[PDB]
């Protein structure tokens, strides 16, 4: 019984190689493309040998042993990866655990900057090399990217270049195709990173809870046993992928996609479109499937979960199953709620039973349990209404700026690039979610907010700067967004010392693209808040407007630098007075 042969036979050579390339790229993010390709081929050649004869020497070793041994043969390991050479002394599974610790969530690699003429040539010159290069580039930038899903995006990446290279207009799919794919890559990466973060920081229990809530919303027709079945299998898939077991992850994901499609009539009417597709496409469509219509025979929950006299007995006899059933029943009923809200509601239900069942007369106590949920629902609904009201009034750029001020005040010790990133991400959430139908706003906003907050938390694990951020990031997954919302200006913070050069602009800003100009100004905005943390958002908006006007004027000037030189220092000095 050869594991590597077993995976090679199940997956096929193409997907086997793709996943192995991705896995290696994620583990060793600094190595060049050619180096990894060689290791992939070496591993694949061995798999073929084992497929021919599974009794052969070393074919019965574990995948982690074989792939771990392979990574440790890389040239200049100690120089390039000083930390990783230490892992190579260790044995499995200790070695892989060491490997996973050293994955870098922020490698700070160059921007993709597609060159359509050169890339279409390389694509035509060698497609396998070209598509493989793409897997490699994204994988090392996103060390926790969902392995099988990255192969799906490589196919979209192929279809773009296939359709557009022979066309007349050279860059007819630059902004249209690659920028859209780039956006989908970011969202997908953020979604999977949350799952891996949940395993790491809160355990498998938290991942299953989240998954029960989400899949109940998606598949309200399905029975609890069906959802539990799917959650169990899907949790194992993500567990394997998050721990670098990409071949096993891909294989189990295929098995799950098959199961769902075989039982689609009892699961969801929306799956039929997904289930008449190829493998990678089918799995992707299932994963992103639209929520099914609510069945007309949804049961009233007051009887079982509020009015039944033996709830304390049920709760005590099997807490997991009873609470699991509640979460399933309440979630399928509420596609208009965010997942974290449903998890908060489930925690409040649990807490109510813990309290009420210790008292003398539990029934009278827990009779009003559903009424405790109302304030939990109103708070996020109010936040989303306020944020969307602001977004629709001022637009994305100014909405981003308001969020940068908001979060810099909460966490002024965090780096400016990180504060700008989260502010800009949460601004795009406005564009994405506030235009949706009204019932879909809350789930879209809060679910995306969870992704952006996790990004901040993951960067904070690497570079801790604030005890308040640690607390919100590690105390409770469900309470994370309310914790961050509750943060106010850190009074313990001492204003960052003034540096004139930080707010000094030059003629180089004028040649930049619009998004890059914004980031420079938004970076200055974060720095303004850091030096003057008590300045109001209204003061800051005005001062930034003056900076924007100053940049606009001097970029339209005959002598651009002389304009920046004369005008800048006065404005820099005057701005500080405006922020008192
Ligand atoms: C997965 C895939 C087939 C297998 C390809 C993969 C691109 C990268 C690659 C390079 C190789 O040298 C082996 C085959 C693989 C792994 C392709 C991208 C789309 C296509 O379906
Ligand atoms: C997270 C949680 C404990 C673990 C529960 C979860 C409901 C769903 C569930 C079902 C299971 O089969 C395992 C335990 C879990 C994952 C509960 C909801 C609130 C409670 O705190």
């Amino acid at each position: 019984k050869s594991e590597i042969a077993h995976r090679f036979n199940d997956l096929g050579e193409k997907h086997f190689k793709g996943l192995v390339l991705v896995a290696f790229s994620q583990y060793l993010q600094q190595c060049p493309f050619e180096d990894h390709v060689k290791l992939v081929n070496e591993v694949t050649e061995f798999a073929k040998k084992c497929a021919a004869d599974e009794s052969a020497e070393n074919c019965d070793k574990s995948l982690h042993t074989l792939f771990g041994d392979k990574l440790c043969t890389v040239a200049t390991l100690r120089a390039t990866y000083g930390e990783l050479a230490d892992c190579c002394e260790k044995q499995e599974p200790e070695r892989n655990e060491c490997f996973l610790t050293h994955k870098d969530d922020h490698p700070n690699l160059p921007k993709l900057k597609p060159e359509p003429d050169a890339q279409c040539a390389a694509f035509q010159e060698d497609p396998d090399k070209f598509l493989g290069k793409y897997l490699y580039e994204v994988a090392r930038r996103h060390p926790y990217f969902y392995g099988p899903e990255l192969l799906f995006h490589a196919e979209e990446y192929k279809a773009d270049f296939t359709e557009c290279c022979p066309a007349d207009d050279k860059l007819a799919c630059l902004i249209p195709k690659l920028d859209a794919l780039k956006e989908r890559i970011l969202l997908s990466s953020a979604k999977e990173r949350l799952k891996c973060s949940s395993f790491q920081n809160f355990g498998e229990r938290a991942v299953k809870a989240w998954s029960v809530a989400r899949l109940s919303q998606k598949f309200p027709k399905a029975d609890f046993a069906e959802v539990s079945k799917i959650v169990t299998d899907l949790t194992k898939v993500h567990k394997e992928c998050c721990h670098g077991d990409l071949l096993e992850c891909a294989d189990d994901r295929a098995d799950l996609a098959k199961y769902i499609c075989e039982h689609q009539d009892s699961i969801s009417g929306k799956l039929k479109a997904c289930c008449d597709k190829p493998l990678l496409q089918k799995s992707h469509c299932i994963a992103e499937v639209k929520e099914d219509d609510l069945p007309s025979d949804l049961p009233a929950l007051a009887a079982d979960f509020a009015e039944d006299k033996e709830i304390c007995k049920h709760y005590k006899d099997a807490k997991d199953v009873f609470l699991g059933t509640f979460l399933y029943e309440y979630s399928r009923r509420h596609p208009d709620y965010s997942v974290s809200l449903l998890l908060r509601i489930a925690k409040t239900y649990e807490a109510t039973l813990e309290k009420c069942c210790a008292e003398a007369d539990p029934p009278a106590c827990y009779r009003t349990v559903f009424d405790q949920f109302t304030p939990l629902v109103e708070e996020p609904k109010s936040l989303v209404k306020k944020n969307c009201d602001l977004f629709e009034e001022v637009g994305e750029y100014d909405f981003q700026n308001a969020l940068i001020v908001r979060y810099t005040k909460k966490a002024p010790q965090v780096s400016t690039p990180t504060l700008v990133e989260i502010g800009r991400t949460l601004g795009k959430v406005g564009s994405r979610c506030c235009k949706l139908p009204e019932s879909e706003r809350l789930p879209c906003s809060e679910n995306h907010l969870a992704l952006a907050l996790n990004r901040l938390c993951v960067l904070h694990e690497k570079t801790p700067v604030s005890e308040k951020i640690t607390k919100c990031c590690t105390d409770s997954l469900a309470e994370r967004r309310p914790c961050f919302s509750a943060l106010e200006l850190d009074e313990g913070y001492v204003p960052k010392e003034f540096k004139a050069e930080t707010f000094t602009f030059h003629a180089d800003i004028c040649t930049l693209p619009e998004d890059e100009k914004q980031i420079k100004k938004q970076s200055a905005l974060a720095e303004l808040v850091k030096h003057k943390p008590k300045a109001t958002k209204e003061q800051l908006k005005t001062v930034l407007g003056n900076f924007s006007a100053f940049v606009a004027k001097c970029c339209g000037a005959e002598d651009k630098e002389a304009c920046f030189a004369e005008e800048g220092p006065k404005l820099v000095a005057s701005s500080q007075l405006a922020l008192a």
